[PDB]
């Protein structure tokens, strides 16, 4: 049967699912590791022991234990990101959508969710793979991985909580796909990994990590890059946070073994309740338990790896949304609210600046302020608001990505860069937030093709075009149809630095994406903070 | 007789001079101090001993000993600034132009020449007072003062070369005018002092200095302000330069008395030949012998005087030209030449930056570079050229003036600010230099009213208008005619910071003159250089 697939871990049975007037097969909730429970909490994942019988893969798995947003109860704009299944530490599963009839050897795309390394779920409506799998004839996988302290608590030197285990979860799922996707009709030599935000950083981290590179062919990074200032900590900062987490739960702190034992006795919600207490600064766009630069997953600093070409050389497609900062200001900074235009006073601007760049001395804060203030009109509330939005977006997403892309392109085999600046017509967040972090994802997974969801015809066309770029890139390493009459997305090269806008208008090509602001964040400010 | 005037120093006889189809009287070369020669070299000036007989004041006096520009021999653009009389240490004289018939009590305007404190002459064609005196019915005085080491050599603690004597020269001429201008028909209570560049700084310095303030009523500063980074040095830096000057001339350096004695034996040209050797940095827009912050002429630092309101409170009219930097780049920086468009390579840009801000550490140089580079187009030769022109103008003239004007306005009794951006149609310097430092002076002295000099009709009108603003300001403290139908130059206030463009087009009013760049030079960069 089409819904029966025999794999090297055992048989699995999927389910036929309707999609846009047709059908495909879905295999939901396949386990790829042993449940990381009890004394395995905080440990490297172990491969799932093979099963006899037929593994029922007709329904979505549990989501990993995580912080749940309750800021806007019942509001679809926030709740679209929250877990839509029960949470459990028993959450290492993946999902596969397969065209019908079963292909023989087709391009595979593996989705790595974002969520700041502290949240996220493979089961969200907006990550449903059926539209993309159906429309573009790809086998679409979404994996899962431990987040929060369960994924990232790091006591370097210990084997019981080494750190990075959530990244090892992702890698184990990609090993599973490498080993098994052939039985589903996928081609294991044309596996493209793709992700957004922390998921994009994660993609980058597998490009870098020697122990993951061989498992995939090429890569798409959306609004995230491995060098983002929020995406990793040093082993000392990681240890500090794990000890502070212990302090918050009245743990014995005298040794790794005492702390870990104490942390493993706690219910998952107890860790989540105090997780945000361990951050060293009052800050926005900063998460507590993130990847650690350990010497093992990452053999040296990310900057030395990037500079020396210590990474997988392949093709990458990547980009950013216009207003990356807005979500984090809404949730994290004074004077930004959901139902107000959120015009900002000089005083909320200056506070915002300090929250945005937590590691900065006063001179550094004055440099950032100068760089984004219009001194002809320094009391404009709108300008102050948009200015902070740009500070946050630039520092945390756009400029780290630009630096990644410039470094990667020197050694890699083909780079395509985009700037997504179309605000969805049915966006339920306010207008001041603009083209918000995350809101390209619906276009990439083809939601606008569904009439009920209330997108325009032009948004449908934009989504079709995005999907086809993403899938043709995954198939061939180039998002353009070799002999199309359609306008061509050119390659980003070192010299010319080209990129395209992705929106409903005819394709425009530009050069040197936010270069003015990125020289400030990537070259001048770090030099400034180093000299003081 | 009209050409005979009896003064408290003695009688003087002037000469009738033709001007624009009419005539006025001129009294040229009146002495105001004893010749500062022999053992009086470097000393405070002494008042001229009164004379019997009639002092022949029919011809211009000698110019003070100074460096003479030979870079473009015979070229009118440079030679218009060089001494047009014989040079002599016997050079403390003034010139007076008086309407005909002799007025009873009319507004007096006293011109203080520029020249970087190392050069300048009261006798230049472009400073001829006859047009202004005639057209606006003012008594026009131009004074002179010692420049170079003769005016500014400073060995603080010594009475033989205290420093600032060139400023005491100016003050002695203003004392003379205060005491005597009544005999010429001038009103000693409506004396306006005005000057350009070093002359403008000098005006500012008399506003500040307690020992000069009572001698005049109000003030005009053109492209110069007392706080300019080139216009003064500390007593330690002054001493250092006077000792280095001595080193250059194989002087005994063991005491002030040995050094000064040695320096007084030298011919004037020997000092001038090595004067530029004493500058501490490789720099542009920096002159060797300038005013010293001594505790006496200036009782405390210029910034504390400005902050505390320790200055004369009156009305001031002041402004800048659009391309103040260009002259100094031409003369001082590699890649700028007179007969080339002077497009500048990245490497000549970076060199230029370092010459422009000599006191700056590397981080400071990177800050200035960032502030003026368009990173979308960083190899444009034109942009690099114009960018350096702006750096030089901003740092040295515009931003110090903006800071002066903002500080002064808090305590003063009325401020009028202009931005002169009309390039003379007959300018003989190249186009790349734009609206060059010094080239408003011809409009202020009414040269465009003279047909032979080849200005347009619109330039004539612009000059008439400028002259009438300057003279009505001197008369009343307000450059506008109380009940004119003409457009009004508004007052610069603390809150609104208004200014006007001076050019051939209908008056436009704007606010916050180069505020973006001036926050950088006036607030951020100094903070940066202080923290390193
Ligand atoms: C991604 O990587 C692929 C695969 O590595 C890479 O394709 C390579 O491109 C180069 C062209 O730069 C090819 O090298 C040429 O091969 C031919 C015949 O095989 C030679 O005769 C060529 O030499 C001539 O031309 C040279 C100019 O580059 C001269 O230097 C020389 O003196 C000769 O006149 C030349 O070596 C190479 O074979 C391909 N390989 C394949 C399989 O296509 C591709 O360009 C990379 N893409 C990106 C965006 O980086
Ligand atoms: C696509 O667009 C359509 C067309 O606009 C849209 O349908 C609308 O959806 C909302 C669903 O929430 C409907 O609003 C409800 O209407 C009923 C009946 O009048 C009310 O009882 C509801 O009020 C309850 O809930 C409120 C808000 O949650 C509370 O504040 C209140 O106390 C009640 O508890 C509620 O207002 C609306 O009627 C339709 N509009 C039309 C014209 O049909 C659809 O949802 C969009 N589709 C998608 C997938 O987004
Ligand atoms: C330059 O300096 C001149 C001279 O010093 C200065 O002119 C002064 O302006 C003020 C107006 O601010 C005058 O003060 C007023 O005088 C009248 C009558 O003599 C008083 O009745 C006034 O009091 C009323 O209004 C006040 C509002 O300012 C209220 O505070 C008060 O309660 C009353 O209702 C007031 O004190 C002052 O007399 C003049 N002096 C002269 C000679 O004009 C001028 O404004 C300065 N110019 C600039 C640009 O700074
Ligand atoms: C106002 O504009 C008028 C009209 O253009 C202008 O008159 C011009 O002035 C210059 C004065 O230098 C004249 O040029 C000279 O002409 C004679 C005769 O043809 C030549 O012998 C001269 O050559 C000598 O000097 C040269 C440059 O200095 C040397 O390079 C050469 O070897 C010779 O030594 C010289 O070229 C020119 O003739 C007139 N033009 C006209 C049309 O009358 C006037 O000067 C302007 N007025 C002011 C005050 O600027
Ligand atoms: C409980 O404390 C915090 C919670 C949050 C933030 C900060 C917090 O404390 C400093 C924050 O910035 C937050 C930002 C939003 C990021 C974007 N997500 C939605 C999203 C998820 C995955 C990929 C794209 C968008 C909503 C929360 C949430
Ligand atoms: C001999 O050495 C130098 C000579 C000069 C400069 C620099 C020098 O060495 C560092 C300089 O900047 C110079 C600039 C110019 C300033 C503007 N003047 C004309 C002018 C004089 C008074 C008022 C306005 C303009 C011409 C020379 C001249
Ligand atoms: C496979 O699963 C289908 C849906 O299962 C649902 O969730 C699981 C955990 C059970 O609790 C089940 O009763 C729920 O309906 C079933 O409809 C289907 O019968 C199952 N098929 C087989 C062969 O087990
Ligand atoms: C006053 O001066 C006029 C111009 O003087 C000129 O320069 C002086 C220094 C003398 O050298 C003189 O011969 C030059 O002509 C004379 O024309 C005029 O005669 C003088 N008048 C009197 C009364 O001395």
């Amino acid at each position: 049967s089409e819904l029966l697939v025999n794999t090297k871990s055992g048989k699995v049975m999927g389910t036929r699912v309707p999609v846009l007037s047709s059908h495909i097969s879905a295999f939901l909730g396949i386990p790829f590791a042993e449940p990381p429970v009890g004394n395995m909490r905080f440990r490297r994942p172990e491969p799932k022991k093979p099963w006899s019988g037929v593994w029922n893969a007709s329904t979505y798995p549990n989501n990993c234990q995580q912080y749940v947003d309750e800021q806007f109860p019942g509001f679809s704009g926030s709740e679209m990101w929250n877990p839509n299944r029960e949470m459990s530490e028993d959450c290492l599963y993946l999902n596969i959508w397969v065209p019908s009839p079963r292909p023989k050897s087709t391009t595979v795309m593996v989705w790595i969710y974002g969520g700041g390394f502290y949240s996220g779920s493979s089961t969200l409506d907006v990550y449903n793979g059926k539209y993309l799998a159906y429309t573009e004839e790809v086998v679409l996988v979404s994996l899962s991985y431990r987040v929060g302290a369960f994924g990232f608590l790091a006591l370097h030197g210990s084997q019981e909580a080494p750190g990075n285990v959530g990244l090892l979860d992702q890698r184990m799922a990609l090993q599973w796909v490498h080993d098994n996707i052939q039985f589903f009709g996928g081609d294991p030599k044309t596996v493209t990994i793709f992700g957004e935000s922390a998921g994009g950083a994660s993609v980058g981290m597998h490009i870098l990590s020697p122990g993951s590179r061989d498992l995939f062919r090429r890569a798409i990074l959306q609004s995230g890059s491995p060098n983002c200032p929020w995406a990793s900590v040093s082993v000392a900062e990681g240890r500090r946070r794990a000890v502070e987490l212990g302090r918050n739960l009245n743990c014995n702190l005298n040794s790794d073994e005492e702390l870990i034992h104490c942390l493993r006795e706690k219910k998952p919600q107890e860790l989540i309740d105090v997780e945000w207490n361990v951050l060293p600064f009052d800050s926005i766009f900063r998460f507590s338990f993130v990847p650690v630069i350990d010497g093992e997953f990452f053999p040296t600093s990310l900057e030395s790896m990037l500079n020396s070409g210590n990474f997988k050389k392949t093709q990458i497609l990547l980009g950013v949304n216009k207003d990356e900062g807005s979500f984090f200001l809404l949730y994290g900074a004074p004077g930004f609210s959901k139902d107000s235009e959120s015009k900002i006073s000089r005083e909320d601007f200056m506070s915002g600046v300090k929250l945005s760049v937590p590691h900065a001395n006063d001179l550094g804060l004055d440099a950032v302020t100068l760089q984004y203030t219009d001194w002809m009109d320094d009391n404009n509330g709108i300008k102050n608001r948009d200015g902070l939005d740009d500070i946050v977006g630039d520092h945390n997403v756009i400029c780290p990505l630009m630096h990644f892309v410039n470094k990667y392109t020197k050694f890699g085999n083909g780079t395509y860069l985009y700037f997504f600046n179309h605000r969805a017509s049915n966006l339920v967040w306010p207008e001041w937030m603009g083209v918000i972090h995350g809101y390209e994802i619906e276009f990439v997974f083809g939601l606008p093709l569904v009439k009920e969801l209330n997108y325009t015809a032009e948004e449908e066309a934009l989504s079709r075009r995005i999907m086809h770029y993403w899938a043709t890139f995954a198939k061939t390493g180039n998002p353009n149809e070799p002999h199309s009459q359609e306008s061509k997305w050119p390659l980003f090269t070192t010299k010319e630095q080209k990129f395209i806008d992705l929106n409903t208008e005819p394709m425009k090509v530009h050069q040197r994406l936010r270069v003015q602001m990125c020289v400030f964040w990537n070259q001048f400010l770090p030099k400034l903070l180093n000299a003081t």
